[PDB]
């Protein structure tokens, strides 16, 4: 039945809605498992499209912080792997179905992983995207390979260094999102309308082909994960993250 998402099938489409309101659409470890589980059902079933949503004002911000701290004030000694999260985002790009992000509101590193990884990302006037991690000495290591595949190295670089959220317009110009509109529901339906017309078999073979042509994402996985461990095990980054979840930034 799921603790973090609301699943809803409709014909050949599957809707995954993130239902995590008290930790602002933040990512836990149960959420990752439930998604992998939903995607496996979509693996052989009759579904050809998977839609991600549930963001009246936030598709997903990113790695919960009070969690990264609360764990520290429990017994945390060395960071937790993000391999499951990374593989999930990889699945979105590789599975036998067209994945789509439906974004509304603020999205930070984390929701950014999701939007970047989906085969198609749509939004409305409200969507804004940001990477503030560098203010705390961190950086979206897991997100970056997916982001980079969409907008290029320079755009992802400027974004990370500048820390300021970008508009839905720039996201569009950069390739972060394909199509956006004030009526992003109608816009979604126009996409689903065209997507049905495709069959699971052609989609799966087509996506497999694109995957073999480009190993960029998989090739960077260990480096990203190695970097994730490291930046989180580094003292200073830690106190920075800590000294903030109580007081200042620096």
């Amino acid at each position: 039945t799921y603790q973090t998402i609301k699943v809803r099938f409709q014909a050949s489409v599957c809707y995954i809605t993130f239902h995590r309101p008290e930790a602002n659409n933040t990512i836990n470890d149960t959420l990752i498992e439930e998604c992998l589980q939903v995607l496996n059902q979509c693996e052989t079933s009759t579904v050809t499209v998977v839609v991600l949503e549930g963001l009246p004002e936030v598709f997903c911000f990113g790695a919960d912080f009070q969690e990264i701290y609360q764990e520290m004030k429990r017994g945390r000694k060395q960071a937790s792997s993000q391999e499951p999260l990374y593989d999930l985002w990889m699945k979105l790009q590789t599975g036998p179905y067209v994945t789509i992000s439906h974004v509304r509101g603020k999205v930070n590193a984390g929701g950014l992983g999701f939007v970047s990884a989906t085969d198609i990302a749509i939004a409305d006037q409200t969507a804004s995207f940001s990477l503030s991690e560098l203010l705390f000495g961190l950086y979206p290591a897991c997100v970056l390979p997916f982001l980079i595949r969409r907008i290029g190295r320079q755009k992802a670089h400027y974004m990370t260094l500048m820390t300021k959220p970008i508009s839905v317009q720039e996201a569009s110009e950069w390739g972060l999102i394909d199509a956006f509109d004030a009526e992003s529901d109608v816009l979604l339906r126009k996409h689903l309308l065209r997507l049905r017309r495709l069959n699971k078999k052609g989609i799966a073979h087509y996506k497999q082909f694109m995957s073999s042509l480009d190993h960029q994402v998989s090739r960077a996985k260990a480096t990203a994960l190695t970097a994730n461990q490291d930046m989180f095990s580094d003292p200073q980054n830690q106190m920075g993250i800590i000294r903030y979840v109580e007081t200042g930034q620096f």
